């Protein structure tokens, strides 16, 4: 019931999305989206002969 | 992988952002909203009457 309680949840819910943020900004993983998208478009090719 | 993470806390992230969502309907947070409101007014009034 509590508003204390939502403000808890809303700044746990904005650091989350802050340490998201910080993810999104990893070179590796950018380079295994990368990857990833390859491997996805060269199975798509795998399918003509 | 850092990718299968990034997926989960994506994931975890959209379950919270879909229960802070679910809070702004209860009944006991709603009056606990109004007090405050009624508080800032308080305190409006007191710095309008200080001209």
């Amino acid at each position: 019931s509590r508003l204390a309680e939502f403000r808890a949840a809303e700044k746990a819910l904005q650091e989350q999305m802050a340490q998201l943020e910080a993810l999104k900004k990893d070179a590796g993983l950018k380079r295994e989206i990368e990857f990833e998208q390859k491997l996805v478009g060269l199975m798509k090719s795998y399918d003509k002969s």
